[PDB]
């Protein structure tokens, strides 16, 4: 379906912060964040990140990404990646990934792009494996029960 992209702005935060439905979902796309997600701590994220943008579609803003790290002739890796839960298997995650894929080439001159993903996230280790990222290695992580899980690191060349 027909889908845009911008700089995410201080109106998209209510709707982006509202995206992760449970303390689950808010683990695999922002470990760091505690659960309920707030504006503050969306907000906090993105001003010590690089790239937020989001992706709108007939006027509702559906996505959202951004960079975790980026280092410039490198690599960046993806992060906070979230969508809408009505708007989930449209193809909302894989057009803002290929625009971040872009954004990495052409502002950092990234040759990989990085993205890590949660064992229990079968969505998102789908689709990545569809866009063509590849697993490399696995690092134990602990959720917010202290139970133990597995980070699955995965990654893509860019090219010029
Ligand atoms: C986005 C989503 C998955 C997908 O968005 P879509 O818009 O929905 O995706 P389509 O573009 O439509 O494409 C979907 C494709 O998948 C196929 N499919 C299969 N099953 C499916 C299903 N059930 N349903 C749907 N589709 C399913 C389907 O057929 C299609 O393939 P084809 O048909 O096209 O072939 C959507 O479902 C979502 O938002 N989920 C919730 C949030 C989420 O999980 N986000 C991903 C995070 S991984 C990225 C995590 C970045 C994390 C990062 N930190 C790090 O990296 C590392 N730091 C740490 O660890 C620090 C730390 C601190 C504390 C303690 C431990 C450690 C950061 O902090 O930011």
């Amino acid at each position: 379906m027909q889908l845009s992209h911008r700089p995410a702005e201080t109106g998209d935060l209510e709707t982006v912060a509202g995206f992760p439905q449970d303390r689950d979902e808010l683990f695999y796309c922002y470990p760091k964040a505690i659960w309920p997600f707030s504006v503050a701590q969306l907000a906090a994220a993105i001003a010590e990140r690089r790239g937020s943008t989001v992706a709108v579609h007939d006027g509702q803003v559906l996505g959202f990404a951004n960079f975790y790290q980026w280092q410039h002739g490198d690599f960046c890796a993806l992060g906070n990646m979230m969508v809408a839960p009505a708007a989930r298997g449209l193809g909302v995650a894989r057009y803002l990934i290929g625009v971040m894929e872009n954004l990495a080439r052409e502002q950092y001159k990234a040759r990989l792009m990085k993205i890590s993903c949660f064992n229990a996230n079968a969505a998102g280790l789908l689709l990545y494996t569809q866009l063509g990222y590849q697993p490399r290695a696995i690092a134990e992580r602990h959720d917010p029960d202290g139970r133990r899980v597995a980070l699955i690191q995965m990654d893509k060349p860019l090219e010029p």
